[PDB]
RNA sequence: GGUUCUCCCCGAAAGCUAUUUAGGUAGCGCCUCGUGAAUUCAUCUCCGGGGGUAGAGCACUGUUUCGGCAAGGGGGUCAUC
């Protein structure tokens, strides 16, 4: 064991979203969000 | 209005209900991922059902033409208590 060979077990290091940076990664543009409406806005959406 | 690297798998809706609602939103229908479960599901053959649409008809509710019979009408001549 040395300090560059350590690795995580499998399944424990998920990688986060990142939205749009482009057509291939499958969330570009409007990043999942749909077109046009209230809940597509930027602090949009109703109470609880 | 705009939203920046790549490949693989699956894949919609533009409907119903409510809304100072109608180009917004919420529950349900329709997409995707995970888990569980029955011959659970579809096509065809045979069997058991209810029906009142298409067509037709004129006993009923309405409407329509011709012939017969004729109550009952309208117009009169004569008589008039
Ligand atoms: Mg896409
Ligand atoms: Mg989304
Ligand atoms: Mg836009
Ligand atoms: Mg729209
Ligand atoms: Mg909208
Ligand atoms: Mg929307
Ligand atoms: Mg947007
Ligand atoms: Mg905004
Ligand atoms: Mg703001
Ligand atoms: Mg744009
Ligand atoms: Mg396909
Ligand atoms: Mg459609
Ligand atoms: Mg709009
Ligand atoms: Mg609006
Ligand atoms: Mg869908
Ligand atoms: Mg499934
Ligand atoms: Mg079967
Ligand atoms: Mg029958
Ligand atoms: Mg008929
Ligand atoms: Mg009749
Ligand atoms: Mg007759």
């Amino acid at each position: 064991m040395r300090l560059n060979t350590l690795s995580p077990a499998e399944g424990s290091k998920k990688a986060g979203k990142r939205l749009g940076r482009g057509i291939g990664s499958g969330l570009g543009k409007t990043g999942g969000r749909g077109h046009k409406g209230q809940k597509s806005r930027s602090g949009g959406g109703v109470r609880r």
